[PDB]
C-alpha cells in the first residue's frame, strides 16, 4: 500500500511535547531559545494497513518518527544509503530485548524472521532493545525515530538519544498498530527555561518571521 489513512496528531500532541522536553535537556539553566530541527510534526501521520511480500515506500525525507497505538504483530523499517544502511526490526516480545543495525550490504524490504543482523558487514551499530520502556505494558507514551545526517545518525529511543558517528551518503528513500510521521523540513519551537520547569510552545507566525531560514 501507499500512505493510507492520513490523520493529524490531534489529542496526542503531548507526544511531541514530551519529545521536546527530552531534546531541550541540554540547554543552560537560564535561557530562552528557539530550537529548529527535523522535529516530529502534527499533520502527516499515517497508518497504512491495506501476505508478507508487500511493503510501503517513501521518498525524499530527512527524518522519520513513529508511534505505538494504545492484534500486535511486527514492524520493519529501512533507511537506504551508501555505504551504510539503517535497519530496525521489531519482535512480538514487547517486554524483552527489537534490534537496530547500521551496516554495509543490502537490507531486505520484508522480514519473516526476527532479531537478526546478517544483511551486511562492518557494522557500527548492533543494538538490542525492548519495544516498551522498562519492559512494561508504560508503552505508547513517547515517540521513536531517526534523523540521518551526513556526519552522524541520531536514534531516539525510550526518551534517550544514541548518536552514531560515521561519514555516509544518505538517500531519501525509506521502506516500511504502528503510526508513521515522515519529516521533510525544519520546525521551530520556543523553549523557556526561566520558570524552573521548561515550557515548550509553538513558533509559527510573528516570531517565526525572525527565526525561519
Ligand atoms: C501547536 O499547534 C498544534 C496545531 O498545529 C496544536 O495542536 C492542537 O492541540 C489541541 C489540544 O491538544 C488539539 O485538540 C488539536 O486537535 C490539535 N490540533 C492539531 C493537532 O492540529 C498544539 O496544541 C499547539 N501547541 C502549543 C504549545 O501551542
Ligand atoms: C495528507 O493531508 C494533507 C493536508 O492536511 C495533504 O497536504 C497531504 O498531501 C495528504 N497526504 C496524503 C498521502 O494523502
Ligand atoms: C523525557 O521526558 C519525559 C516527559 O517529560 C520524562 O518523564 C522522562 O523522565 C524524560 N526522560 C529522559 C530524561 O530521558
Ligand atoms: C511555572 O509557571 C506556572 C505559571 O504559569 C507556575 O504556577 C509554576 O509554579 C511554575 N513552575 C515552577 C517550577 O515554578
Amino acid at each position: 500500500c501507499s500512505k493510507f489513512l492520513n490523520r493529524t496528531i490531534g489529542n496526542h500532541w503531548n507526544l511531541i511535547e514530551n519529545f521536546l522536553l527530552n531534546y531541550s535537556i541540554r540547554l543552560p539553566p537560564n535561557s530562552d531559545v528557539v530550537l529548529g530541527d527535523y522535529f516530529p510534526t502534527v499533520q502527516p501521520w499515517f497508518n497504512c494497513i491495506r501476505n508478507n511480500s508487500l511493503y510501503v515506500t517513501m521518498e525524499n525525507l530527512k527524518a522519520l518518527y513513529w508511534d505505538y497505538a494504545t492484534h500486535r504483530q511486527r514492524l520493519h523499517v529501512v533507511v537506504k544509503g551508501k555505504p551504510y544502511s539503517i535497519t530496525v526490526t521489531t519482535t512480538r516480545n514487547f517486554d524483552a530485548a527489537a534490534i537496530i543495525c547500521i551496516c554495509k550490504g543490502s537490507p531486505p524490504t520484508t522480514t519473516t524472521g526476527n532479531l537478526d543482523c546478517n544483511w551486511g558487514s562492518d557494522c557500527r551499530l548492533n543494538h538490542k532493545f525492548p519495544i516498551c520502556p522498562s519492559n512494561s505494558q508504560n508503552c505508547g507514551n513517547m515517540l521513536y525515530g531517526l534523523q540521518w545526517f551526513t556526519d552522524e545518525v541520531v536514534a531516539y529511543l525510550h526518551g534517550a538519544i544514541y548518536r552514531i558517528s560515521f561519514e555516509n551518503k544518505w538517500f531519501g528513500t525509506v521502506t516500511l498498530l504502528w503510526w508513521f510521521n515522515p519529516v521533510y523540513d525544519v520546525t521551530y519551537y520556543r523553549v523557556n527555561n526561566k520558570n524552573g520547569t521548561t515550557i515548550v510552545s509553538n513558533c509559527t507566525d510573528q516570531c517565526a518571521s525572525y527565526v525561519d531560514n
